[PDB]
């Protein structure tokens, strides 16, 4: 077959793949060939049919956990990942901690997360200019917040975040090298639950080990599986977001300095960059239509797998005017950084909180921020669904 293999090109940068902006006019639904599993997926790149392929019953992703099924990443889906869950049993399962990740529970944790801010930039002032945001700021502020929300003790980090590492691979590590680390990371966190046997914590730990034997409608597969995808997505989206908007601020100076002039404009800065930065490195989890589905160019068949961009569906002319330029005076901005549909970010507040604080933060005390270290030269992570700097040096 000749199907283009999907991703199209290693990525370059912030940057979108040209061949984006070619689909979503001429071809915004064509198949490509995924790096893992058998067979052909439907590449979607327009808001319209992304908003469809997340958001209907009639696309599920508890479908697409057969290792034939095309996939963007090595192993075959953990069935018992959130992900993979298609509602009703999506619902039940997100009610395993989603109190917790309302909008107004995030909102009472400002006080505390801006506290844990000033606290590292204060650090980075003591280590003296330039130093690494990396070190500084992006790493240790998302991975104190998930650590005192979960309740993973901190000092508990490098090993986790060499777990994290492994099951963020796209194409740098085997599917034999992530099995294990999966491995070791499920006795990790069922470890972490069952110290709360006779030990109650109030904490979403805490909550996890109720559930384990409260609960007889969610497998402790399950209930262990969703403390692994927080603490991993719960701060690698954020590390990488965080770099992601220093660097679109300081390589065209005048976004960071009109930030600086009025941090108010913060937080639809943190949604027009939400919108703009390809955070997810190409597709998504696949969806499989369970029944013929229309999407703007064809009728996608009764198991026939999707995939979506979410970079390129937040880059649509239809939805977003002057869409290819960054605008924090935009007035609408439906994008779907987050996602859409039952699997809509869970995170989505506590992402915002985190960027709107560190920004905040920078734009405030550093006016005089700019890169200290070669453009040419960034260290973007390579082999992974995420994109994001290694090192961001910084002077002020
Ligand atoms: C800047 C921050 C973030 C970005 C850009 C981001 C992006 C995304 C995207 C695009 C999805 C949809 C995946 C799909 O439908 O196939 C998603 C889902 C998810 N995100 Fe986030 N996320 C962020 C922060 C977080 C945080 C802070 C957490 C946890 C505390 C988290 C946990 C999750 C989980 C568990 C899912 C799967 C939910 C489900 O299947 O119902 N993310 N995220
Ligand atoms: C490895 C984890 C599964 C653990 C398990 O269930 O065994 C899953 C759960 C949530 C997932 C992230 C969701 C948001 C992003 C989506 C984008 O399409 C790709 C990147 C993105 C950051 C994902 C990466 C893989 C995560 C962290
Ligand atoms: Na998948």
């Amino acid at each position: 077959d000749a199907v283009p293999a999907y991703p199209f090109s290693l990525p370059h940068a912030l940057d979108l793949d040209p061949h984006y902006a070619e689909l979503r006019r001429d071809e915004p639904v064509s198949r490509v060939r995924l790096p893992y599993g058998e067979g052909t997926a439907w590449l979607v790149t327009r808001m319209s049919d992304a908003r469809i392929v997340l958001g209907d019953s009639r696309f599920s992703t508890a479908a697409a956990t057969d290792p034939a099924t095309p996939r963007m990443f090595p192993t075959p889906p953990e069935p018992d990942g959130v992900l993979a869950q298609d509602p009703p049993d999506h619902t039940r399962l997100r009610r395993l901690v989603g109190k917790a990740f309302t909008a107004r529970r995030v909102e009472e944790m400002r006080p505390r997360v801006r506290s844990l801010v000033d606290s590292l930039l204060d650090d980075m002032v003591a280590h003296g200019s330039p130093a690494d945001l990396v070190e500084f700021l992006a790493v240790p502020f998302p991975v104190a917040v998930i650590c005192e929300l979960l309740g993973v003790p901190l000092e508990d980090r490098d090993l986790f975040r060499t777990f994290s590492d492994a099951m963020l691979s796209s194409t740098r590590l085997t599917a034999a090298e992530i099995q294990r680390v999966q491995q070791d990371f499920m006795v990790y966190m069922d470890g972490l639950v069952a110290q709360r046997r006779d030990a109650p914590t109030e904490d979403l730990l805490g909550a996890l080990a109720l559930a384990t034997d409260n609960d007889d409608h969610l497998t402790k597969g399950e209930i262990v599986n969703m403390g692994v995808s927080l603490l991993i997505a719960g701060h690698e989206t954020s590390v990488n977001q965080i770099t992601n908007l220093v660097h679109l601020l300081l390589t065209e100076r005048k976004r960071y300095e009109s930030l600086v002039a009025d941090p108010a404009l913060v937080p639809a800065a943190v949604e027009e960059m939400l919108r703009y930065t390809p955070l997810v490195s190409a597709g998504s989890f696949v969806r499989v239509a369970t029944e013929d589905v229309e999407l703007s160019t064809v009728t996608v068949r009764a198991g026939e797998p999707c995939v979506v961009h979410f970079a390129s569906a937040n880059r649509d002319e239809e939805v977003f005017d002057h869409a290819d330029e960054l605008d924090f005076h935009r007035e609408r901005n439906p994008h779907i950084a987050f996602g859409h549909g039952a699997h809509h970010c869970i995170g989505a507040q506590l992402g915002r909180l985190e960027l709107q604080e560190a920004l905040s933060a920078l734009v405030r005390r550093f006016p005089t921020l700019d890169l200290a270290e070669p453009v040419a030269g960034l260290k973007w992570k390579q082999g992974m669904l995420i994109r994001g700097l290694e090192r961001q040096i910084v002077s002020w």
